[PDB]
């Protein structure tokens, strides 16, 4: 039998050094992450190669780019496989991210989710260890549009990007509802703006009983409501790509960053867990998501593990060195302003944003055993990010004392109940999934 | 007294070589523009400097890619002075438009539009000749979102790209309209997926009464309508320059690229007259559009001339070498495709798009003429791109025989009637412009 | 609680290897180095990249210019946190501060005070430990005209270079003082070759009853006298980013360069001392001075530590393997001259400038202890640089032994007395500041 651990995290928004502190919960945390075969984290920033050009996001928060001695701090803490697709990868634009890749391999850092076309962003990459070996793919949902990679063509070359997991909206209306709309965009004449467009393409777009107005697709249906779906090519290309991992390697981890919520903020979006249920379907020993910045449940399915959102590992956002002049602009300033100040200023001196809610600064990492592919155990460790502390001190991760941790597992059984998932506890406040293995 | 003349000019989408063929009425449109002082295009093509990666821009018909000898091609014709911000400057990316510029620069080709940050894409570009000087401004409303130019900020580097025009439209809708839109928005439970959003930004943002809904602006109003303004950033920045230019120069020009339409095909935007009429104010002596591929009427205000849209003078684009993935991707393929095939199925072998109506093969070349300042004629010369001819013929322009030219130049009094513009016209089915001067 | 010890040291002048000799005491000066959070030095030498070009600089005492192999002297001898804004960073011009960056960031070494512009050279740099972070940044107030960093332009790039501090001087004179200056600047004819300037500004630019006679400030008053003034902008731009550093590490230190005497030599200049207050005023746990090369007095304001001067930790003038043909001309040869012989004949074979007085070869290296932001210990060590002894022996650091260590701590008790600060002394001849805390 083969018996390997993986240990997972949410998102490494890592931009200073000295990660890992004197405090012997957070040399705890070091010893944990090196004590397994692998160790998977989410790069949720780019390390500057000095290359490329601040792209607009001010979606995403602003642009996050560290100087690359952070990679340095990531595995010297234990990280060794990283998941790249996400929505800040690109931050630095198609140059930002090939230097990205130049400064992993350099480094020996195995990497997916990124690549220089298409193809090289859905490749798995392979993680070879003693006791074998482990498969990660990585995938967002949340980027900006054209940020995806493209693959070439005969007459051109591809375009390095991220692993895009693309996904649709629908908006559900009665025929009451949906006959206004209809009203609104001829009397409004918004219609009579795509009267070229009925000529060209042979007759209106809008019309597809479904319905393209403002951009949004609306469907006529008995009662309101509000559906997701994946894009069927993005899920099939993923899913073919598992199966080919699970024929090279002991374990396969999908990691997918999306920020969309469900019908509530602490539930995952229903393509979301379309997806997840797929990644297993195809073979996936476990699939690791992130993105939100707070914890969501924990689904056994098929006895895998599917994390919905391990929150951030580290967060540093209002730490960085570098902010670009887009950023500046979405605050308004007398005289010219330095980060920390431009920071203090975007949250209102701390009043909004994440800094005065707890569940921002809370975060688990899970330790899986697998043996011969079966789980046969899942370990739940809280980590604590210092909530209530200077901007300075926050962000870096710590195994939690015994009363923040069992908050904290409190926390994750009552957002994985309504997938019947149960929980052991341990008197440290670590705990461990009820497997039916 | 300075005199000087000035030939405009709309999209130069040019992709092939023998620009200027063996007819003499293609010879006769070069004579005509090298015998001005200052002849302007808009460059719709990227020079390929082997720099770049295509972008996925299938809402602007693909990628327009090009051996950099079409350049050699534009100035051999005549034209001097190129206007380059517009909805393909982009398509191979910030390394391609880095690209470009290096290759203009080295053939000596005055240009602006295009710029290493949005400082140098708003800077107009200076073209001095013995009988005085032209300042060329370009801009463009028909964009990428992420594609414009960006200026440095104290910690990071700016971002090459386009000289942009932003702008918003905004819905007037009835309050029982209202209603219905914001019963949609709490029915479907879209509201409930801004619940984050409202902890985290202090109040729902889609309160404005006004209102964002699906990505559109809302606004109560008596009556049903629709209008659009200018982003007062892009339009104080731009007038800003212009005012700049007009007193290092004899003449400055605008060239807005912009594909919007107004309540009617054939109308510009309400944007867009707001921005020429600004443009004239600030001082500009002319105001050249392109963007839509036929022609818009002209508009004189306070003695200068508004050339709303001239339409193609080089129209090639079913003639590129260069498709990228995406693009072929539009296609639905049993075997791999070659351009020329790719171009006649995404046509459906030319019973849709462009090629069947005569409005996309008429072009006009406006020869305006200066005395310190003051426009003492417009004469308007009709270009015939050949409709209904080969596809590997059409595109390549020359002056239209009488007959020709005599309706495209009623087409253009019909489009510029609306405006107050009166025509004389010539036996040779030129014309020029009736100047109150 | 977090604990945290800065060790604090002058100018290091080092231009050859084994800076920590065999001697029991320099090794222990090693261990007390390597024992410590962060240990800050003042690079003064300009490690060669291979790049630049040696600038003119006599009044500085010539080009300082070494091996790069020095900075791994630097390092292994325990200094990890550099500043390098001072009169010798410029020696090799633009190209050359771009190397030392270069140098100093391909070997891990943080550091502050230059930059590729002026932004750049004032930002703090952050120095992260298991313990707690430390913020440098490195300003001087002594140096070449046009030395400093320059941002830069919508239109140009900024300029490399130093950390400014600048600072102007008045001399106070007497009324009847004052009409003999006005006297002289009209009856020389110097007045008279302002003439053209009258014109071209409006108005003599020598009268400001101030007055601007020979380069210098004239300010009548009631009885003569001497001030000095910080810059307004330098002060205040530096002080802004001391406020910014100290939301982003547990200690901000500040370390200035400073050449210009007070009413007497041991005496910082008033401007420096307003500065030093401003700086802790601002947040900034220690303000640290150098640039004398002797020692000056330590000042305790609001319970913060303030050292004018901790002398030169490492002295190697006269061991430089690279003299500039302008520094050779400074001395007078029959024939051609090397190093040794020129630095020998500078001096008149020791019996001028710092060989033969004690003040130039004592040094100090305060080690403070940090609570939480609050000074609890200022252990004092002085420093032995070898007096008397051969040139090429002379100016490598070490603990001095019992007796140099007492006349050393004599010194500074002498020199800080004025300042009310009083010193507790151990049998060693090491010894504490009288903290109020
Ligand atoms: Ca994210
Ligand atoms: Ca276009
Ligand atoms: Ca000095």
């Amino acid at each position: 039998m083969t018996r390997l651990t993986v240990a997972l995290s949410g998102d490494c928004m890592v931009t200073r050094g000295g990660l890992i502190t004197s405090d012997p919960a957070a040399e705890r945390l070091r010893d944990l992450l090196r004590g397994t075969d692998f160790a998977v984290t989410n790069l949720e920033v780019v390390p500057s190669d000095g290359r490329g050009h601040p792209v607009h996001n001010a979606v995403g928060g602003g642009c996050l780019i560290a100087d690359s001695a952070v990679l340095d701090e990531v595995t010297a803490a234990g990280f060794s496989v990283l998941g790249c697709a996400n929505n800040h990868a690109m931050d630095l634009g198609t140059e930002g991210v090939l230097g990205t890749m130049d400064l992993l391999r350099a480094r020996g850092i195995p990497y997916a989710g990124i690549g220089a076309d298409l193809t090289g962003a859905r490749r798995p990459v392979y993680a070879d260890r003693p006791g074998g070996s482990l498969a990660l793919l990585s995938c967002t949902a949340t980027f900006l549009p054209g940020q995806e990679a493209a693959d070439p063509s005969p007459e051109l070359p591809g375009r390095p990007g991220l692993n895009p997991l693309r996904h649709t909206a629908t908006m559900q209306v009665t025929a009451d509802q949906m006959d206004v709309l209809r009203t609104i965009d001829a009397e409004t004449g918004l219609r009579a703006r795509r009267a070229e467009a009925r000529a060209l393409l042979g007759v209106d777009p809008a019309l597809l009983d479904r319905l393209a107005l403002f951009g949004t697709r609306f469907r006529t249906a008995d009662a309101p409501g509000f559906t997701t779906e994946c894009d069927p090519r993005d899920l099939d290309e993923i899913a073919r790509w598992v199966g080919e991992a699970r024929l090279r390697a002991d374990l396969v981890v999908v990691s997918v960053h999306s920020h969309e919520p469900g019908p509530t903020p602490e539930t995952p979006g229903e393509f979301l867990r379309v997806f997840a249920h797929r990644m297993i379907d195809e073979g996936a020993h476990a699939v690791v998501g992130h993105g939100p910045h707070f914890l969501r449940g924990v689904e056994l399915y098929r006895n895998k593990p599917i994390f919905y959102s391990l929150g951030n590992i580290v967060s540093q956002i209002e730490l960085t060195d570098r902010v670009s002049a887009e950023d500046y602009a979405k605050v308004t300033a007398e005289r010219p302003l330095t980060p920390g100040r431009y920071y203090d200023r975007l949250s209102g001196h701390g009043t909004r944003l994440f800094a005065p809610h707890r569940r921002y600064w809370q975060s688990l990492v899970p330790v899986l055993t697998f043996e011969d592919g079966t789980l046969t155990a899942a370990r739940l460790h809280p980590v604590d990010l210092g909530f209530g502390r200077p901007v300075h001190r926050r962000g870096r991760p710590r195994l939690a004392d015994r009363a923040e941790a069992e908050k904290t597992l409190t926390d994750v059984a009552q957002l994985s109940q309504p997938y019947g998932t149960a929980i052991e506890v341990m008197d440290d406040g670590t705990g461990e999934l009820a497997l039916d293995v």
